[PDB]
């Protein structure tokens, strides 16, 4: 008899971020991976390379420059509001 | 008889982020990762290579240069409010 | 007969962040990862390379510059607030 | 007959984190890894090499140059403020 | 019977952090690692390299320059405040 109940009665004006879940190489089964992701300026070079990438002889010059100038300018992440003044400003 | 009440009643206005879960080479099985995930500049460089990447004869020169003028202004993350003055200026 | 009540009656305006979970090479089995992660700057440079990555000969140089100039101002980190001011100014 | 209470009534106005958890090479299982989880400026250099890495012969040589003006500046982590002001200011 | 009342009625504007857990090479099992977990400027070299990771004949210089400008300034870290001024000022 599994009873899931979640913000049953909600008379105000809420800002809400709701999630239910009920249940009854690389290898990923059976999962929920991401649901409020949030990835800013994420970086994967080299993932998963195949069966034998260099097998025998191999002169790899792996360079790699993280430069750069970059403004992330978030004012408000993941982050729910009722009455509020969120403000980015310059 | 599972049952799981999760804010039944909420008269006033509220700033929430829910979360209810009710349950009854790299291999990951019957799993939940990132529910509420925020990443900033992650950087992953060599993950997971194929079976023998590198197996006789290899020279590999890895240089990395994490290095950059950057700037992340988050003036409210993951965290709601209900009345509230967020703000970043500059 | 399993009952879990969270936050049965709100008349407020509260700022809240809810989880609330109920159950009855690197493999991971039957696990919940990250709910409210928050990773800043994270790196990870070499994981999970395959089965012998470098078997025979191997002339390596690995180097790793983290090195740059960099600016992370978060003003509210995973921190909910009901009544408030939150800035972050310049 | 297992019954778990968390935050009956809540008049006022809160700021709350909750987390009501109920329950009836490398290997884990059957774990929570993560719920509330800041990583700043973490790294991880080496981690899992597969079976049999450098066997042989190997000539490795690994630098890891930390080395970077950086400013981390989190006017609230992990910490929730009814009524207050939080400022980061220059 | 098991029961477990927490945080039953409150009618003022706290600020808290809840966490009830109710219950009934490297392997670990069957537990529950970080909840409210903070790791500021965390570094793991070489962890869990594999089975005979350099067997016969290896010749291995490991420097690790740990050196750099850094500045950590958290104003309220894992600390609610329900009336407060929290300032980071420069």
């Amino acid at each position: 008899p599994l009873m899931v109940k979640v913000l049953d009665a909600v008379r105000g004006s809420p800002a809400i971020n709701v999630a239910v879940h009920v249940f009854r190489l690389t290898t990923e089964e059976e999962f929920v991976e991401g649901i409020y992701k949030v990835e800013i300026d994420t970086k994967s070079y080299w993932k998963a390379l195949g069966i034998s990438p260099f097998h025998e002889h191999a002169e790899v010059v792996f360079t790699a420059n993280d430069s750069g100038p970059r403004r992330y300018t978030i004012a408000a992440l993941l982050s729910p509001y009722s009455y509020s003044t969120t403000a980015v400003v310059t």
